[PDB]
């Protein structure tokens, strides 16, 4: 009679932890939902398979407006686990729903898994030298959202490097690519021409992270804006100054121009 | 021919990924290092038990000064691991390992854990609030080292939250306390006096990450600075003006007084 709060990881059913996976195997229902992110390397049939029960997808709607009507009933009886790719409450509003767990006399765990935000640090890019992180959101009708262009700029003014979580559609099936991302930064730049974000800016991408071949890249937008990083998800990255040993590992790692090996202390 | 940086995630040996074990379980060699960080809720013997693999320990000196002379070599004929605590590449240091490994016409691949990055979403606080992070050392001799307290108020500066990692003597098995850290930065803000750490603080103690029961409390550092947390290792973290729904799940999951409701919001 608790719930659990499970992490599958970044790419496939095998980025779960093995604690997460024994305890799992052990819940007498099993829900999940894959709105938050993209595990772009397993299907729901192999986590189904790995961990020997039948898992059934909730939708944004059933967890944000129906999670104490479809899970927690069960949770106050039975053992439930709920799944999520990566970590389940990083830059998802998950953790909110321990407060409901909590409100309807209900104990829950939280098993943690490998998420992009630790995993940035496969780029070579110090991560305590990253700042506030964004969300590059898709425009939808008229309304243009901006707030990420700012963001950058406040790290860059620091030093600070940014971390770009891209945007997700689910039921459309749309995962915005660094592609994507780029231009529509390039658009904001030339409405707010801050000097942020142009043609040479130095970015970083890191696609499908968790994957033995995950992709990874770094150089200047205007030669980046085109090049294909494989099939989602994708994060961009935009630097702040970088130390020597990032430069080099960017260069070495990533491919970038070995021209950012000069910095401009 | 092929070198696996392998994570092991936050607490015990489960923390590790399905992925991690069974790549660990088929390497010819493996290796890691408890420098950077131990893994308090378990043993070298339980690790090296679950992995059935004999685990040789290699020291900070071993690492930085010799990789390419003890843990490569290796790696040319055979399948080589080498296990760090949490996520692989957050130590800063780590990621120019794969550039040695590269110059020494070795493969690397890097397989994904946990990390106290991520895990500290367990507190409730939005991941992409986090500003720069940092370190509270001890003070030692005529050397009063005092760059955190800027970072922190640089960070709250703009609302930003600060994860504080403690210094810890690993050889020794020395670990800073939660409680160790607020008197410091008391003394230190008596020293600078900014108005960034004072007795009207609010700050959020994480303990024991990724254990089933992990100790989290939020309170004003009056009432914390001699709070027992339990045993290490302790994280320490310095919100900016909080987010409502982020109040009140420390007040609801971490045993926030009411109070922050209305100040810290
Ligand atoms: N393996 C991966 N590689 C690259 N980007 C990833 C990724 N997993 C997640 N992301 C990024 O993060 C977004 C989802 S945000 C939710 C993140 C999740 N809780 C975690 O802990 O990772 C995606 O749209 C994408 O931009």
């Amino acid at each position: 009679m608790v719930l659990y709060f499970i992490g599958l990881g970044l790419y496939d059913e095998r980025d779960i932890t093995v604690k997460g996976l024994m305890i799992a195997k052990k819940c007498d229902y099993v829900f999940a939902e894959f709105y938050t992110s993209l595990m772009a390397g397993t299907t729901l049939g192999r986590i189904q398979k790995l961990i020997g029960k039948e898992i059934r997808v909730l939708s944004r709607e059933d967890v944000e407006l129906n999670f104490e009507n479809i899970v927690l009933p069960l949770a106050k009886e039975n053992d439930v686990a709920f799944l999520t790719p990566g970590d389940p409450l990083v830059a998802t509003t998950h953790a909110e729903l321990r407060i409901r767990a909590k409100r309807a006399g209900v104990e829950s765990y939280v098993i943690h898994a490998p998420s992009i935000y630790s995993a940035v640090g496969i780029t070579g890019l110090h991560i305590y030298k990253f700042g506030k992180s964004a969300t590059v959101a898709y425009p939808e009708g008229n309304w243009f959202p901006t707030s990420y262009y700012d963001v950058i700029k406040e790290n860059a003014e620091r030093g600070l490097h940014t971390l770009l979580f891209l945007d997700i559609k689910a039921e459309k099936r749309m995962y915005m690519t660094a592609n994507e991302a780029m231009e529509l930064l390039l658009k904001v730049e030339d409405m707010k021409k801050g000097g942020v974000f142009t043609d040479d800016t130095l970015v970083v991408v890191l696609a499908r992270a968790g994957s033995l071949n995950p992709t990874i890249r770094a150089g200047y937008v205007k030669d980046l804006i085109r090049e294909d990083f494989g099939d989602p998800p994708h994060i961009l990255i935009v630097p702040g100054k970088l130390h020597i040993v990032e430069a080099e590992y960017l260069v070495e790692i990533a491919g970038a121009p070995r021209e950012i090996l000069r910095v401009n202390v």
